[PDB]
C-alpha cells in the first residue's frame, strides 16, 4: 500500500543542511516527494511510498534530522492512500 503524507518540522532546522539530508534519507528509504524551507523558519514537504518506508522517514524527521539540527516538533497531516506515485524523485525545492 502506497501512501502520501505531508510534514512540517519545527526547531533549529534551517542553516543546518536539513534539506540536503532529508533528500538523502528519503532516497535511501525508496521514497519520492519533496522538501522546502518555509518563510516561518520551518522545513515542509510531502513523502510518498510504501507505508513501511514512510514510517521510517517519519521517525527520522521527528528524531534525527541533519547532524546539526535540533527538532522541536514534527507535524504530519493529510495522510492518504494513493494508487501510484505523483513524483519520480525526491526534490529539494529552491
Amino acid at each position: 500500500t502506497l501512501i502520501s503524507v505531508d510534514y512540517e518540522i519545527f526547531g533549529k532546522v534551517q542553516g543546518v543542511f536539513f534539506r540536503k539530508h532529508t533528500q538523502a534519507e528519503g532516497k535511501k528509504l525508496g521514497l519520492v516527494g519533496w522538501v522546502q524551507n518555509t518563510d516561518r523558519g520551518t522545513v515542509q514537504g510531502q513523502l510518498q511510498g510504501p507505508i513501511s518506508k514512510v514510517r521510517h522517514m517519519q521517525e527520522w524527521l521527528e528524531t534525527r534530522g541533519s547532524p546539526k539540527s535540533h527538532i522541536d516538533k514534527a507535524n504530519f497531516n493529510n495522510e492518504k492512500v494513493i494508487l501510484k506515485l505523483d513524483y519520480s524523485d525526491f526534490q529539494i525545492v529552491k
